[PDB]
């Protein structure tokens, strides 16, 4: 219960935001969260990549989001 | 039971401190603690980004805050 | 249940699709997925290795690939 | 039960101890410990600041102590 | 169960297979499988040596193995 | 059960053997252990510094030891 990635995470997915993952590497992705798990996240652009959460820093949207 | 990480980022929400997250990469993030869960906190000013909880060295406010 | 990790990893080893895996440290493997489970991918090319999922960052088909 | 890091952080906040945290970023905190939990131990000088555990390498007193 | 890390690693300890095992911070180790449990495995060569896997990214065997 | 972790650090502790704990930040830490429990090790010398496991890459003796 009480979740706030599962909210965040469904909204950015379905009104196709824009996102920034940093990576704990410094490496910054781009794309859109296709879809989301318990470890993972898929954000889409070129192909479907799939990034582990324990790797993630910071989601960064391209624009305000709200719950 | 017995917590102090819920308390402590909880007093900084309300009293909207501004605060500084230092992440395990070297990168200094700085806003306001919006809202917290299990596993993230999201950190607003621009727009309200969500920085997971395993990528985060220390919380650091800029005032002192009590419990 | 609600995976999405088990069917993405096991498309992309039942298609035999390269893959990139990118690591933690910045060293980025090459192989195809042989087999996976808890905690570990094995990535196959010239001899197996075994892969621990909590150094991946993300996993990055060399196609795009549907679930 | 059969616990050696509760007794080892209490006894530093109890006795005021000085103490170094060395991060696994290679920056090294100074302070007291005030407090401590499951994830977290907040270390007091100018602020009181939030590090978590899994961001701690050692804890090092700036003097001998005993359990 | 469906486990796929421990017929891994007890072939390579079985068979005595040189093995690299990568570690996050870049470090390559070099020698055999000693032993193995949930979270250690011991590699042996000069002295045997306790290796959190945690630290691990890439067990790499000198020759390919079949499970 | 089956535990591997306890019986060797144990002996190391009994038989007050030097080790070397490298960390992974690359720091070489150098002692003797002291003490320890689920999520740390006490390592002594000049004061006894408390070392989290998850900081932890690999334990190396000055001499070999045996279970
Ligand atoms: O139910 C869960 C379990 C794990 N995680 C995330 O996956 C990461 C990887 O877990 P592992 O490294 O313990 C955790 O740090 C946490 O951010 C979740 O979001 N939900
Ligand atoms: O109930 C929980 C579970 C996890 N965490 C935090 O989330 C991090 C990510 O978990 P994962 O990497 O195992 C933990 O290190 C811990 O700081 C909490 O604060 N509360
Ligand atoms: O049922 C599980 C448990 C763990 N993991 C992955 O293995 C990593 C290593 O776990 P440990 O570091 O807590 C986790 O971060 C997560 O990505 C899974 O995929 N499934
Ligand atoms: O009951 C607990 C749970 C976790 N931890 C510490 O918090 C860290 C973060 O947990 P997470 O990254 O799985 C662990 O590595 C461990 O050092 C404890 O001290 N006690
Ligand atoms: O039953 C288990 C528990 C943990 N691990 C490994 O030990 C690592 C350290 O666990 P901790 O960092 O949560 C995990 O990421 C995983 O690779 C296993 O192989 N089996
Ligand atoms: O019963 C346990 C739990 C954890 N650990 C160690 O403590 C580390 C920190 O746990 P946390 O980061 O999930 C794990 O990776 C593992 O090496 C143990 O040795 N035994
Ligand atoms: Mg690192």
């Amino acid at each position: 219960g009480h979740s706030l990635q599962d909210p965040y995470l469904n909204t950015l997915r379905k009104e196709r935001v824009p996102v920034s993952i940093y990576l704990v590497n410094g490496i910054k992705l781009q794309g859109q969260i296709e879809s989301f798990a318990q470890f993972v996240i898929l954000l889409k652009n070129t192909v479907s990549q799939m990034v582990y959460k324990h790797a993630i820093s910071t989601v960064v949207p391209s624009r305000p989001v709200r719950l």
